[PDB]
């Protein structure tokens, strides 16, 4: 039996909370109804809150663009800590010049973009630069011919000893109410199920970027692990990673773990989350 | 240590020999200098043979005009012994009219053709014809784009409940001297990381070719399956499957089993050959 | 859809049937009550049948004579077909003396052997003899030491290239309402969690077995493919390798596959049934 | 390419270094010779150094008392950073009173006693008591009777809703020159082959416990990432985990991965440490 309780009830033992985006506060058709009143209560009740993404797409600063053209202007680029942040900080520190080759779109490259460093499509590596070719991030599914490219990567990991780097994405999203999409995880995924594994995976379930939410927190307050509330629809992502850093977890139903299947998946893994809730939406 | 032996000084055990293709009598440049020779050797010694290959990208018919085309004249249509005619044999079996989506080209998909099904590509599949798609088969790496494709047999596999067949092929097969191409066989490996396990596979390390060779062989003579010799470059398709149903096994040095690596390979698999030999090839 | 059909009504159509033995004529409860009836309806009708199992723990002889303790003297030991048959052929034929070690009971082992071959348990195995060792079956889950022999026999496995067989058997059997029980595929599984793929495996969803049954009875009348039925309770053994062979499967549901379930798991797996019944134990 | 630098000429640079332990300090033949020399180095430059261990078999202050026992005395119980210290924490917090079972020996259990929780083996689980075991650890491969307790292990994971955790340790241990034993991380690795994944692992290459080590440090003085080294044998659990977490990393080949091996698995992972060493074992 799950107890359901509702989110706003919560919210009071917590002084900041986590959310996950996708399938917590948007889906494939934009935000979730009513999630602006969930912003709305945290601002009048003076609660912090974070969003914390594997999405490394793009900047926070993008991402927070994308929620202010969709209506939610209380969200700051200050507040989406993203594992591309955590992606850039490595290539800034482990590649030492030369070109990081990337699978994605330019405009998702150019975050990446630093001095030392160019940044180029694996379209564009061949033997006559393959020598310079010093890293490999894969950013997002979209921008690039997959049978020319996903070849071309195969053959680069095998002639470079270089590190390979995505996000750790689900391996699929959904893109209508009927049809996934395979994901730039998944699309990592494809590539080790032929090579092995091989990839860096940045993100949730890994604690840093709670850490680095954690540690800003600290600066301000008194606050534990525990008072934090990481809220999210994935098991193995957000609940997993929350609960092996000690956050206390929120297991919402409107994402990845349905309804019909959430005592049975969280009976199958042993991913058991301090607490389920329909959703983050708090009624007006 | 490996004892190298000769080739043609396996044969005079022997009745008849099985070949692999690739990586035995021909690689990415053609045929393997000299293969000529082999196979004016077994006629000149009455010695029977058939090709054995994983390859259903075509007909026995035009995998033997390949091999005309080459040069090799000698080897008639009713020598190749193909997965194609497994996948032929069950489609008409177990599939009841409607749609058969493949993944490959308009030439991969001809030999397939019959009476009752329409062949069509994955890309024509939609809405308006899903419910009549009653299985799927993977046939060529090429003739789709992947992008949209592979996404879209992802869906139809999540929509329908029907067969996945492809031939059981490498992974990847060798494009250039440096270079290797994702095969057929690895495009359903790639969708069954993002699906889990979801395609029946037919060839090699199965029997059922090998069988349909033996009975025929039978037909005509005394013969027992340790009578039989299974020439290929790979452990885990040819010498395991070879192994498994009786037959003598010679592994080959010429394909995906380099000689620096055999002992080592031979001995983390336990997959343990009958025979060790550089190659295919006969002299004078 | 999930359309279940009546057992008695399908028989008229076929001339053998092949049965699965666990989850179908028996379980942890022993007998399925009533099976006698099938198998008296069966031979009053003059249709043959025989047991197809990947269980290899002992004998044909002795898996008949554990039917006949439990008062079913219809199983008559040449009509079991046991994947240990294949094993004893294959330690037969591609062995070449030394020892044959195992994991399992000395009731297990000894009867495959055959000249030129000592078995020898795991348990026995020292610098002196491992030269000596040529193979490794696992046969059953008791019989040895787990702590001291998983361990030996991963050694082993690293020391000697030799072939690892195993029954593919389920990873684990039911012991009672509750609990299972780790099965000798189960056994192989954990070692090759370890080591990597590493073990042949005998048995259903291979041809081999059924190639056999199918010769035998070709000897005796004229029967096709299409006069045999595949009767069992697993979609990944009985039910994949029956299709791929080209027979008649039907899926019963008192075993691995309950009711509830089997919808869903043939949705998830693309391996569906010929035809879906409750029991193969009939009325009347 | 591989290029070996000397360890001491390395560490001017750093103001603490981490060392892994298994295969950098000591072997199954003991300490390291002359690893005594690193530490009084180290204390005579002025560096800290922690230990950072995966081993959680014991207490940090047993841990240090079998360095003593050994006569290396620089070791203490307040420098062993230990991934069982994560563990404990974690049922602390998130396991709400009741029983803890475990599998290895009762010293193993004993650290993780606490007021609230009763830690009992798994052998002493029955239908008694199951109601209220609340979580499962893996402490140790000794102390239990394999086919008992693994058996009864996974059918206690099927019938209760619990986090199961174990140490990230590899899957064996040397023993011997020539043999290895399945270690705590194995036996783990062997229930999920049966069960699916399951374990929360805790330790290397998570970022956890090279946090706690870098708030202690940053209390103590400035110290930022750049001014640590870590050193390991392990690229898989070491390296990468250093790497991700954004410190110099030092391969040391004493261990895990041979001289003859490291570039190939370096080449093969992509995980490239920042320097490559003989040991960690400095003269003078
Ligand atoms: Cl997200
Ligand atoms: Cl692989
Ligand atoms: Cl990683
Ligand atoms: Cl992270
Ligand atoms: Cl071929
Ligand atoms: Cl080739
Ligand atoms: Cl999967
Ligand atoms: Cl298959
Ligand atoms: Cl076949
Ligand atoms: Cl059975
Ligand atoms: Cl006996
Ligand atoms: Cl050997
Ligand atoms: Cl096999
Ligand atoms: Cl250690
Ligand atoms: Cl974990
Ligand atoms: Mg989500
Ligand atoms: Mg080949
Ligand atoms: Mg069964
Ligand atoms: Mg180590």
């Amino acid at each position: 039996g799950m107890q359901i309780e509702s989110f706003k009830s919560l919210l009071p033992k917590y002084k900041c909370i986590f959310f996950d985006a996708f399938g917590v506060l948007k889906t494939y058709n934009g935000l979730l109804p009513g999630i602006e009143n969930t912003f709305d209560y945290l601002k009048a009740q003076g609660q912090d809150y974070y969003i914390v993404t594997n999405d490394a797409s793009r900047s926070p600063e993008q991402l927070a663009d994308s929620y202010h053209k969709l209506g939610l202007f209380s969200i700051t680029a200050d507040k989406i800590i993203s594992s591309g942040m955590i992606t850039k900080e490595y290539i800034d520190l482990k590649v030492d010049g030369g070109i990081v080759a990337y699978l994605g779109t330019a405009n998702s490259a150019n975050y990446l973009v630093s001095d030392g460093i160019k940044m180029l499509p694996v379209s564009a590596i061949d033997d006559s630069n393959i020598g310079e070719v010093n890293a490999l991030v894969l950013l997002d599914d979209e921008g690039f011919n997959w049978f020319h490219d996903l070849n071309k990567t195969v053959n680069l990991l095998r002639k470079r000893t270089i590190p390979a780097i995505v996000a750790n994405t689900d391996n699929t999203y959904p893109l209508t109410k009927t049809d996934v999409a395979i994901a730039i995880g998944g699309v990592a995924t494809m590539i080790e199920s032929i090579l092995g594994r091989r990839f860096i995976r940045f993100g949730k379930p890994d604690s840093q970027m709670f850490m680095f939410a954690y540690d800003m927190l600290r600066q301000k307050m008194e606050i534990s692990k525990r008072e934090i509330l990481m809220v999210g629809d994935t098991l193995h992502t957000d609940i997993l990673g929350g609960n092996k850093f000690g956050l206390d977890t929120a297991l919402v139903l409107t994402g990845n773990t349905r309804i019909d299947d959430a005592e049975t998946k969280i009976k199958s893994t042993g991913i058991v989350p301090t607490h389920i809730c329909e959703s983050a939406v708090i009624e007006l």
